[PDB]
């Protein structure tokens, strides 16, 4: 059996699992089950990140995705005021398509179209150089077709090439006041490296008046409240190479299994409750007042999710989310 047979009978004896779940069963990469499609229902693609993310601001509307093993964030939007570069870039746009880039973990890039049931799926897919997905951006209806099939007649190569993998990869009362002078958010990034520490180890080093655990249902308890007031919050979803930050209210929470969903009309997260291990309350000192956040870890210390509250340059956190917070249980 080829690879790509092997993939036909993985999905014949799993119908219901995701392409990277598949890879798994088949003990490949998602990208390398992405090559073996090639000349199937896939592409190759002439990679340059940056180049495609570029060309993909002609497509108007689409639907982008970016997960890690734990959470699934989708959400519609536009690849409109970029800022790339290598270690550190944007595509910025509050309430639609907001993320922010790690470029050099950008390795390989295919097209699918895919007759899935629902319908015909069009997709660019990205991955890096363990050949995880990094991010995926499907067509939808809004999407500009002219432009997506010009894209790709640009893109698209024959020369589909092995995929070059890669190998993985102070004192506690001094950062406390590391942390309590703290004036931007961005700041804790610098704290951590600086002082060679995981967020969980600085949430440990840390007062409990800046750093707590809560109970581990705490997030579904968080996202109905929000359902129930509808105020603004802010979700984050990253991986290696890719964060991606939805901002909005939450129009419908709905549990599935192990998992927790929040189902509005240009927004879906899928997130694994189960695999919660630890769930903490922080707050950060900023010239606008405290900024407050749950953070999400699972077992092995993946960053699952964060939340906040909607929140601009020289505003405060709104008061209604701090009482949301205090009205979850202290563990």
């Amino acid at each position: 059996k080829s690879i790509y047979e092997q993939y036909l009978q993985a999905k014949a004896d799993n119908p219901g699992k995701y392409a990277r779940d598949l890879a798994t069963l088949m003990g490949i990469s998602e990208a390398e089950l992405t090559h073996s499609r090639v000349s199937h229902d896939a592409k190759r693609l002439k990679g340059d990140a940056r180049a495609l993310l570029a060309a993909l601001e002609a497509v108007g509307e689409v639907k982008a995705i970016t997960r890690n093993t734990y959470a699934v964030h989708e959400q519609m939007g536009r690849y409109e005021n970029q800022h790339l570069n290598g270690h550190a870039g944007l595509i910025l746009n509050p309430r639609n398509l907001d993320l922010r880039l790690f470029l050099n973990q950008w390795a390989s890039a295919f097209t699918l179209t895919e007759e899935t049931r629902h319908g015909v799926r069009h997709s660019i897919q990205f991955f890096d150089h363990q050949g995880d997905a990094l991010h995926k951006v499907y067509v939808t209806e809004q999407t500009d077709m002219p432009a997506w099939e010009a894209l790709l007649a640009q893109f698209i190569t024959t020369e589909n090439p092995e995929l070059q993998l890669e190998p993985l990869s102070a004192t506690d009362e001094a950062v406390d006041a590391e942390w309590r002078a703290m004036t931007d958010v961005h700041q804790f990034f610098q704290l951590l490296k600086r002082n060679n520490l995981t967020r969980q180890q600085a949430f440990r080093a840390v007062g409990n008046d800046l750093a707590y655990q809560v109970d581990n249902s705490s997030l579904t308890q968080l996202l109905n409240i929000a359902q129930q007031e509808q105020n603004e919050i802010m979700i984050f979803v990253g991986n290696r190479g890719c964060v991606q930050i939805f901002t909005g209210m939450i129009e419908k929470v709905t549990p599935h299994q192990d998992w927790i969903n929040v189902f509005n009309q240009r927004f879906t997260l899928h997130l694994i409750e189960t695999t919660i291990a630890e769930s903490w309350i922080t707050r950060k000192p900023t010239k606008d007042g405290f900024v407050t956040s749950l953070e999400l870890f699972a077992a092995d210390g993946t960053q699952i999710a964060q939340l906040y509250g909607q929140r601009t340059e020289g505003q405060p956190e709104q008061t209604q989310w701090r009482d949301q917070i205090a009205r979850l249980n202290n563990k």
